[PDB]
């Protein structure tokens, strides 16, 4: 039933001389750099209402992790936040964290094939209780924070040494104000003085890569963030930097996709974390919506799948926690498929010779083409549930595992 | 014990030393944009009533607006007015010679001037592409435009011994979906190189590059988006400018001005509102505009930001639009410049956001009015609405004679 279809889909898309084969062979290889912190919930293993069943262990995150791997058809990444150290039960200061405090994490991520992630952590500390970090205004408290994206850097290119592919380092932070500033040079200067800082040794490229990411505006930072789109884009030319970019993090009716092109143009390789903002960066799962698609557009015709590193960060604590990972994820999957399963060559060819009415017509018939079909086929051939048939193995790990802890 | 002694001594009870804020105030110059006066007609080849139909009218219109406002400033002009003397000449080959009415007239008056190539209404414009334009013929054709636009702004600021600022707009982009967001934008790139090539002076012309986010005919796509010039301008050490009505919904420039500070020596912005698209109306003295300034006054920025207008009402008296919208600008900066940012920087420092949020708001009915009033009779032009009067004679008697 299912190859039979598939065969049929395929001669469909292969009229416009789409190689399905081909496609199927690149998508299998674009890793997906999924985030940890909806295991349970941000929580971390710092020494010191929401849907039951969530992890509160290292061991209890890795086993879901891996639950949530085995439903996602592809070879993947882990992206690691510094409060997820492993201090063996003795705290150690967020500036004294080292690889060491990493070395299960690796170990780990070696025995299944994945890559690892890193970020510095800069939020719930009693040292970001003034909602000002690399920016605050006392020495003390920025050097604090200098010091610990310093050994979060070093970590990350642990990572890279370790895993043999390397590792992005990006920094966020909360920095700003809730209410209107009186100032909003003095912090960003600061911001950028951090930075220098922090980025004063080189690392090999081949191990870790650096990433700045901007934000409008967060819960307790509505009038001002620091580390503002304007700046780090800026920051990040300047100094040979990544710039990420996070589809929750701008504007409303502001767009990242129409970003990935100019961007691009400008920096060799840049980041992406996609999350669903409604209204506010409020982290839903991605949905396989029109901007997806379009994101998806944009990495494939830009010849970018190479050039674009691709992140989730969403957390939903409402619904299953290892749902929200494979819909999330199996959904970035779906969209890059179906961006490679455009005729690209002829919708250009229309652009550059006026054809508006081919180019419209062409895009929007492709959205009735037989993609079930072939990603039905794709998850068949990479060991993973079929169609909504992955809720099965789900409601069993839910039933055996997660209602049990 | 007259109005200004009064309120002078309540600014200063705060440090604020009013006479220092007249005196830097009446140095800043602000750009008035030319096409405001004949509704952007130019005077090429070929609904309030009386605008104007030749560059003499034109040039006697910005005089009057001037007259009513205090300070001296500078007249941005667009490479379509140029005075051709009855022949045609194709933009790719204009040159000083086409400008120098305009020069000598600004010199006359002590006025700068900045400049602008014209990329919009013209044959080889009309497929909404131009320096990105899949054609080479095209592209080549605005790329000698704006080459020769840079050496007229050569001529100008040579001339008037103030640098001119010449400025790249271009409406280049797609009106639906486009198939394709790179290959425009890496025509762009490739153009703008070769316009940049020569190298001028900087104390004569000075380069700027304009994003908009969307346009009428473009709604879905601009080439030259805000993150293309962003880079663009900072590889190639060029002047972003930033218009305030060529941005996101609740997108505001000035969060804008700071992190841009950081990176560039200077930065140029056209002021206009904004609403609901970029529709160019007469900037009014509303919250944005007051958050402008205070960013220029704040940053230690009001020479390194070249502030100018861009906004077109035909609704309206042409004349009074400059003047509204001009002394506007102004007033903005003046009420910038009465705020006392050290008290409220120390707060910010401190984090008494109690008193930061309390006194920007009782500055807010601070006596700004009669400061403004002792100023414009110091610089000579009209107080509170008495310019109308002004307006109204002149309209009789000339632009209703025409
Ligand atoms: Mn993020
Ligand atoms: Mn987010
Ligand atoms: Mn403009
Ligand atoms: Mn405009």
């Amino acid at each position: 039933s299912m190859k039979s279809q598939f065969e049929r889909a395929k001669i469909e898309y292969g009229q416009w001389g789409i190689d399905v084969e081909e496609a199927l062979e690149r998508l299998k290889q674009v890793p997906i750099s999924i985030h940890c912190f909806q295991g349970d919930d941000v929580g971390g293993f710092e020494l010191s209402g929401d849907y039951p069943g969530k992890a509160t262990t290292p061991e209890e995150l890795r086993m879901d992790l891996e639950k949530a791997l085995s439903l996602i058809p592809g070879k993947h990444r882990v992206n690691l936040h510094a409060i997820y150290a492993e201090t063996d039960g003795k705290v150690v200061e967020r500036d004294q964290l080292e690889p060491r405090h990493f070395e299960k994490w690796v170990r780990w991520a070696k025995r299944h094939g994945l890559g690892l992630d890193f970020n510095p952590t800069l939020f719930s500390h009693e040292k970001a209780k003034d909602g000002l970090t690399l920016a605050h205004p006392d020495q003390a408290i920025r050097q604090f924070w200098i010091d610990h994206c310093i050994a979060s850097r070093k970590i990350g290119e642990y990572f890279g040494k370790e895993l043999e592919t390397p590792c992005l380092t990006n920094i966020w932070i909360p920095d700003g104000y809730k209410d209107t500033p009186s100032d909003r040079l003095t912090p960003r200067k600061r911001l950028k003085e951090s930075l220098d800082q922090i980025f004063a040794a080189e690392i090999n490229e081949a191990y870790n890569l650096d990433a700045v990411e901007s934000k409008l505006f967060g819960i307790g930072s509505e009038s001002y963030v620091v580390g503002s789109h304007e700046f780090y884009l800026s920051y990040a030319l300047k100094n040979d930097k990544l710039c990420l970019l996070d589809t929750g993090h701008y504007h409303p009716t502001e767009t990242v996709s129409n970003k990935i092109s100019a961007m691009l143009l400008f920096h060799d390789k840049l980041a992406l974390h996609v999350s669903r903002p409604v209204r506010w960066d409020s982290d839903h799962v991605v949905t396989f919506d029109d901007e997806l698609r379009e994101i998806a557009l944009e990495i494939v015709r830009n010849d970018a799948l190479d050039r674009v590193l691709i992140g989730l960060d969403f957390f939903d604590a409402s619904i299953n926690r290892i749902a929200a990972w494979t819909i999330g994820t199996r959904n970035v999957i779906k969209a890059l498929l179906f961006a490679m399963l455009i005729p690209h060559k002829q919708l250009k060819e229309w652009q550059e010779t006026g054809d508006y009415t081919r180019r419209l017509a062409v895009l929007e018939e492709f959205k009735t083409y037989p993609l079930g079909a072939i990603w039905n086929e794709y998850c068949e051939r990479m060991n993973v549930p079929i169609k909504e048939e992955w809720l099965k193995e789900i409601a069993i790990y839910e039933k055996e595992v997660l209602l049990q802890r």
